[PDB]
């Protein structure tokens, strides 16, 4: 039973890693960078097999590209190591601490969450990215990637463990499931005696499955049906690039704007402009009946459009009466990722920011910013969209919990 033996191994190794100094964990991560550099040949030969196998099966090249490695991409993995080494270790940070009226000292102190299961598909960089975030934060890791990237991931994991072997961090801090079979995923997300957290990455099918069936705590990096509302007093000239940025900079990633809500008092003036500009960038524009009264060639929006995240150069536009209707629309259709208001009105900005509950809520800013690098985290595993433990970018601090440390002088409870 590969899964059980490897889950036992990461749990045992955690006993050592959780109390390693940052110096030792940084040394391990530096060695990871060094072994990746040294094992380029092996990693690329393994990856050549994965790539030729995907091409044989007629996987389309945009997906092969997700799987493909070369020197530059190994360099990105190396740079990720260097970024993580430079980040502050959250382990041991005091959240707060005080002295009670009787002299008892109380503190809340951050500690590692425990072994993390990562269930992911085909991007081999994910192997390094998650590992180094886990190790830095004092967590072991159990990796299960896609059958497409299996050779690549073996070679990378082999390089990682070679590095670990030259430190005091046990090699079994990083274990990797070679059995691709997906029945294993169902077992893995129920292993509460070994894993403290699982984080699915990849398609929504896989994320839904893991989140629906897990008994181990999950951080769900959910769907991003993201709205931008253009209010009456928005600076319409500056609004245009924000909307374009949000939609077209990276349409395939989930903080892309999918929906545009537009105040009725500027709709006649603004819709012809924004629709023209969206079309210059290859965007297919769908619209409500009021949108279509104004710009008669837009594709008629259907009821299914409003909840749908396109992840493509497609957008649906609705005219709303005011910020109150904008809020009602977003509450009905948001998936709690990113939401933005473009306005010059203090009260409307304030109401929007207070009433819209999503991982990130913006005034006069692109939804593209919802990202750990942009938010000053350095590196992330992904964007959590749940209202539990962590929301937004999941970086080093989000991979910790805490405990109370209490220092007395033989204190007894009254």
């Amino acid at each position: 039973d590969e899964l059980l033996e490897k889950a036992k191994k990461v749990r045992e190794a955690w006993d050592v890693l959780r109390n390693a100094t940052t110096r030792e964990k940084n040394k391990a991560i530096k060695k990871i960078a060094e072994k990746l550099d040294e094992r380029r040949k092996e990693i690329l030969e393994a990856n050549r097999i994965d790539v030729e196998k995907a091409r044989e099966r007629g996987v389309k090249e945009s997906l092969v590209d997700r799987l493909a490695l070369n020197d530059k991409r190994i360099d990105e993995m190396i740079k990720a190591c260097e970024t993580v080494i430079g980040l502050k270790d959250p382990v041991g940070e005091v959240i707060d601490s005080w002295v009670r009226e009787d002299g008892l000292r109380i503190a809340r102190v951050r500690v590692p969450i425990g072994p993390i299961g990562i269930i992911y598909e085909s991007r081999p960089n994910v192997t390094v990215e998650t590992t180094i975030l886990a190790l830095k934060s004092g967590n072991t890791i159990l990796l299960r990637g896609g059958s497409d990237a299996l050779n690549s991931n073996k070679a990378i994991v082999s390089a990682i463990r070679e590095a670990l072997k030259e430190t005091e961090i046990p090699e079994s801090s990083v274990e990797f499931i070679e059995n691709t079979d997906r029945s294993l995923v169902l077992e893995m997300i129920r292993l509460r005696e070994y894993l403290s957290l699982v984080i699915p990455r990849g398609g929504y099918g896989l994320i839904s499955f893991v989140r629906d069936n897990a008994t181990v705590p999950v951080l769900e990096t959910g769907v991003g049906n993201c709205h931008i509302f253009v209010d009456e007093s928005a600076d319409l000239k500056k609004a245009v690039p924000v909307i374009i940025n949000a939609k077209t900079q990276r349409p395939g990633t989930c903080n892309a704007a999918e929906k545009l809500l537009v105040h009725e008092k500027i709709a006649k003036e603004f819709l012809p402009v924004i629709v023209e500009e969206l079309r210059k960038h290859g965007v297919e524009v769908r619209g409500c009946e009021k949108t279509r009264e104004i710009v008669p060639d837009v594709v008629p929006a259907t009821e299914d459009d409003w909840p749908t995240e396109y992840l493509d150069l497609i957008i649906a536009i609705k005219v709303v009466k005011n910020v109150d209707e904008a809020i009602e629309h977003i509450k009905k259709y948001s998936t709690g990722h990113s939401e933005s208001i473009l306005t010059e009105n203090y009260s409307n900005a304030k109401k929007f920011v207070s009433e819209i509950d999503a991982a990130a809520v913006y005034v006069n800013a692109s939804t593209r910013f919802t990202d750990g690098g942009q938010f000053g985290f350095g590196a992330e595993i992904g964007i959590s969209t749940q209202r539990f433990h962590a929301r937004g970018p999941v970086g080093l601090r989000e991979l910790t919990t805490y405990k109370f440390v209490v220092l007395g002088e033989y204190h007894v409870r009254e």
